[PDB]
């Protein structure tokens, strides 16, 4: 407790603090002159040491404790303290520093020595710092087949110096643009790029070829919206997260981005003290690299490749689930983009292409909310049946195509397409009679309609890694209209449900009225919501839904040619959308929901479903 002691106690601290602030020169100013019993190096020689070592290892957050300064002679005090510090590779704990001070004319300074960098350093000792980036994990389908993996790829390229001079170049460019099937002009824009030197290898496809490590998506565009793609890491990404290395790739969309942490692993590293020849003398930190985790999904890659191909590139979406457990067997969206071109290199043209396609390939339509249309009637009936409103056999008598409750609906008319004039429940679903449904809905009223709807999952967010707004009944918490109460009853109005949310609500017909939440991660436990509708309302509706197919006038009669047990409902909306709902009523092994955004003349979701239905029907039973 002496005013010379604490003068030295303060001179240590100002030295430590100067190193935290990274002011390696202020620190160097507190060094005794270079001498045999004082410092071991000059101010400049000291400055350089800390910049080399404390900088290259980014030493910061230096905390000392148990500081001691005791007198040894009138001009020399000995100090000692414990310390901990943060390095770019971890925390250094329980360091033991020791040294001496030089009092001379009321000026107290440090007799610097290498053992104030790290305790065990001596003489001409140095420091080494090595890092090892990890390998990105895989995304797998339910059967282990890979959906996103990192492997060696046969990169094709050329060398401007092994071509032709004049006609031998512009005719040889022809030959390699053929045996590989790529445009011939793009070989000229590439060869004449800025960075090209006539000796470098210039890449073309995913004439010499070299093996390159890259990120590969076997299914390409058939699963590009769900799985996503990955991009070069940019300086900005490191601002958002300085734990990233400049050399990896990063998930930018779809599941790659949703699970980037798990998939990307942790970097390994090693901080060592070496003699003057890089020979390791003490290891201070060693974190063995930990690679990225694999991720197993519910997807069935054949169902996905089939479901996407079935849309023939038209705007639309398909979604398949095993309804008794929630497994999502496929999440198709069309049109689409090449996720391999995006990740591993995409020409400036093929890229500008996707951006201006007005049907928007980058949209994950299976998460876009739509107005479901007539398919929804299978709910409305099930609610009406639950609360007594609907008599299956009560036969309404309905004339013409238009209708309204009374003249106070101005020009708002409920329209249908088939002038059936004796409609019971079964007949209503077989023909998709908006009117019958619009009526039996009003017979039920917002209170009893919402009483049933509210037993579903509107508003809720599902436990899935896909960004999607929840499904809504209306753009306000009440309808505030009869017309809307009606429009909503037959699948329009202010309804918004996306193909995954639809597939969840309709699961009630495969589970005696229990709703089963969708499942996308292979291991996660099934989650359900019991008694959403009555078992009896199911046994009433389903046999009517078979007849949407079998009956010669059924909206989906074309599917009876297949010879497979189907129960289903269709839809259409107005540009014209087209819908289909389908599942197996014998075994409940699968269920599908297919849309067609902006259909073509005489095209339909129902005309494209068979190939996917045959696969599902055979490979998913009990
Ligand atoms: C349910 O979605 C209903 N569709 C419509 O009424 C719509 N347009 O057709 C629609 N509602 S709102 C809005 N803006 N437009 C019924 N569903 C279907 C269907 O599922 O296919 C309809 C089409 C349709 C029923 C029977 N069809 C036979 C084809 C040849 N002749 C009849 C048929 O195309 C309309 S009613």
């Amino acid at each position: 407790e002496t005013q010379a002691v604490e003068a030295g106690e303060k001179t240590v601290e100002q030295f430590v603090q100067a190193l935290n602030k990274g002011d390696y020169n202020k620190a160097a100013g507190m060094a005794s002159k270079k001498a045999a019993n004082k410092s071991a190096l000059s101010e400049k020689e000291i400055l350089e040491k800390y910049q080399n070592i404390y900088g290259a290892a980014d030493v910061k957050g230096l905390e000392i404790s148990n500081l001691k300064v005791d007198k040894k002679d009138d001009s020399t005090y000995s100090f000692s303290y414990k310390a901990k510090m943060n390095t770019s590779l971890g925390e250094l704990k329980d360091l033991s520093y020791k040294g001496t001070l030089d009092r001379n004319d009321g000026k107290t300074t440090i007799n610097w020595q290498p053992n104030l960098v790290f305790p065990e350093m001596e003489g001409n000792d140095k420091v080494s710092l090595t890092t090892q980036e990890a390998t990105r994990g895989n995304i797998l389908d339910r059967n282990g087949e890979p959906l996103a993996t990192t492997g060696k790829l046969k990169q094709l390229g050329v060398v401007p110096s092994k071509l032709g001079d004049g006609d031998e170049k512009t005719a040889n460019i022809k030959a390699i643009a053929s045996a590989f099937d790529l445009t011939e002009d793009a070989i000229n824009q590439a060869i004449s790029q800025s960075w090209v030197q006539p000796d470098y290898f210039v890449p073309l496809k995913i004439a010499t070829i070299q093996e390159v490590d890259g990120r590969y998506y076997p299914l390409g565009e058939a699963a590009a919206q769900l799985i996503g793609y990955v991009g070069d890491i940019t300086a900005e990404d490191i601002d958002k997260n300085p734990e990233l290395s400049s050399n990896g790739k990063i998930g930018r969309s779809g599941l790659e981005m949703a699970f980037d942490k798990d998939l990307r692993g942790t970097t390994g590293g090693k901080l060592s003290i070496t003699d003057t020849d890089g020979v390791e003398k003490k290891v201070l930190i060693e974190h063995e690299v930990q690679n990225g985790k694999d991720i197993k999904l519910t997807i069935d890659a054949k169902a996905q490749k089939t479901a996407f191909d079935s849309l023939g590139g038209k705007a639309g979406s398909t979604v398949a689930t095993t309804p008794k457990t929630g497994d999502l067997l496929a999440l198709a969206s069309s049109p689409s983009y090449d996720p391999n071109k995006m990740t591993n290199g995409i020409s400036q043209e093929d890229y500008k292409a996707y951006e201006e396609n007005p049907e928007q390939p980058f949209i994950s339509r299976f998460a876009t909310g739509y107005a479901p249309g007539s398919t929804f009637k299978m709910i409305t009936a099930a609610i009406g049946l639950d609360n007594g409103t609907i008599d299956p056999n009560e036969v309404l008598t309905i004339n013409g195509l238009k209708w309204q409750k009374d003249s106070s609906w101005g020009s708002y008319q409920v329209t249908r397409v088939s002038d059936v004039s004796h409609v019971d429940l079964k007949t209503a679903l077989i023909y998709s009679d908006n009117i019958y449904m619009a009526q039996e809905t009003l017979k039920m009223g917002e209170k009893n309609f919402r009483a049933g709807l509210d037993k579903f999952i509107f508003g809720e967010d599902l436990d899935l890694p896909i960004s999607m707004n929840p499904a809504q009944i209306s753009n306000e918490e009440s309808f505030n209209s009869d017309i809307l109460l009606a429009d909503t009853g037959y699948g329009q109005g202010e309804l918004l449900i996306n193909p995954i949310q639809q597939a969840a609500m309709y699961s009630v017909f495969a589970n005696n009225g229990t709703l089963v939440y969708p499942k996308l991660i292979a291991d996660k436990e099934t989650k359900d919501k019991k008694n959403v509708i009555g078992e009896t309302a199911v046994q009433t509706i389903v046999p009517d839904l078979r007849e949407v197919v079998q009956d010669v006038n059924g909206t989906a009669h074309s599917l009876s040619a297949l010879g497979i047990p189907l129960a289903a409902k269709t839809g259409t909306a107005e540009k014209e959308n087209s819908f289909l709902f389908a599942f197996n009523p014998d075994n409940q092994g699968y269920m599908m929901v297919s849309m067609l955004e902006n259909k073509e003349d005489d095209d339909s979701a129902t005309k494209r479903a068979p190939e996917l239905l045959q696969y599902l029907n055979q490979n998913y039973q009990l």
